[PDB]
């Protein structure tokens, strides 16, 4: 570490605080990440760094000294978060979004086909640059091993699924993706009962027909209100009929219904695709 200098403090991560820093070395500016360390992590780890990607925040090295784990990543200047406050009075425009969109699934479509996954997508680790660019960061950190937000979190994990799979990717970035439209988060929930109860209200109470196997889920409760599923075009608005017909794919109840990310990017809400360059006040 004295090889790197704190310039600020960027956040407080899932697992420690990040850091912007520079190598006093190469003069290099990064993101440094401490993790707050068993054999099994520091292999976990060790091959997400030959995991590259454009659509993925390179992880340059991972530093295990003193019984401690610091992971070094290529730095970007703004998350998804801030940049969509900046952007609240008029909103993103709607080629950006598209263009964010479609990266970020190429970035899905790259982890997964290597059976990576994230779990925990979210505004805050999804990175842009000035180019126009998006990437997606602590990607694969979850397998290794203030309070975090259940909006973004799959149904299959809230009802118990303990072996999901890379669809509960695909719905938080579908969650992110009506978020981006609408400029409000799509199910705020502040506990994972009224984060599943959003859930419902808006998709309508899901069962077996919707989703074979679902009665059966650990945390499943017969008990469980029933209520009517909502049409899109009240749900998202301003988004158009391609953009509504994929959203609605991305969130399918059940996993193995649900779309992959492969075949989202073929998608006709993809044809008239470009890469516009975003008004960054950094
Ligand atoms: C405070 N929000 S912000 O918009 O000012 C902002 C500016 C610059 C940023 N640079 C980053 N580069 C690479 C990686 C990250 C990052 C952010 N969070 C996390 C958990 N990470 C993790 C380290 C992999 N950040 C970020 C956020």
């Amino acid at each position: 570490m004295e090889n790197f200098q704190k310039v600020e403090k960027i956040g407080e991560g899932t697992y420690g605080v990040v850091y912007k820093a520079r190598n006093k070395l190469t003069g290099e500016v990064v993101a440094l990440k401490k993790i707050r360390v068993p054999s099994t992590a520091i292999r976990e780890i060790s091959l997400l760094k030959e995991l590259n990607h454009p659509n993925i925040v390179k992880l340059l090295d991972v530093i295990h000294t003193e019984n401690k784990l610091y992971l070094v990543f290529e730095f970007l200047h703004q998350d998804l978060k801030k940049f969509m406050d900046a952007s609240a009075l008029t909103g993103i425009p709607l080629p950006l979004i598209k263009s964010y969109l479609f990266q970020l699934l190429q970035g899905l479509a790259f982890c997964h086909s290597h059976r990576v996954l994230h779990r925990d997508l979210k505004p805050q680790n999804l990175l842009i640059n000035t180019e126009g660019a998006i990437k997606l960061a602590d990607f694969g950190l979850a397998r290794a091993f203030e309070v975090v937000t259940l909006w973004y979190r799959a149904p299959e994990i809230l009802l118990g699924c303990k072996y999901y799979s890379t669809a509960v990717d695909i719905w938080s970035l579908g969650c992110i993706f009506a978020e981006m439209v609408t400029r409000r988060a799509l199910f705020p929930g502040d506990s994972e009962i009224d984060q599943l109860f959003r859930i419902f209200r808006t998709l309508g109470t899901p069962d077996e027909v919707v989703w074979p196997g679902v009665t059966s889920m650990p945390d499943y409760k017969p008990s469980f209100p029933k209520w009517a599923r909502q049409d899109f075009s009240k749900v998202v608005p301003p988004l158009d009929e391609d953009g509504r017909s994929l959203l609605s794919q991305m969130l399918h109840y059940d996993p193995n219904k649900r779309i992959s990310a492969k075949a989202a990017l073929a998608h006709p809400f993809f044809q008239d695709v470009t890469k516009p360059v975003p008004h960054l006040r950094l």
